[PDB]
């Protein structure tokens, strides 16, 4: 509902998980989610 906060963040639409780095989310999904994309 309340809208007033948005930026450039990389979220994991696979396991609704978040990461600090931008290269972590990429590798994570790759390994963690091998055939779940
Ligand atoms: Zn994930």
């Amino acid at each position: 509902g309340s809208s007033g906060s948005s930026g450039r963040s990389y979220s994991c639409p696979v396991c609704e998980k978040s990461f600090s780095e931008d290269r972590l989310i990429k590798s994570h999904i790759k390994t963690n989610h091998p055939e779940v994309s």
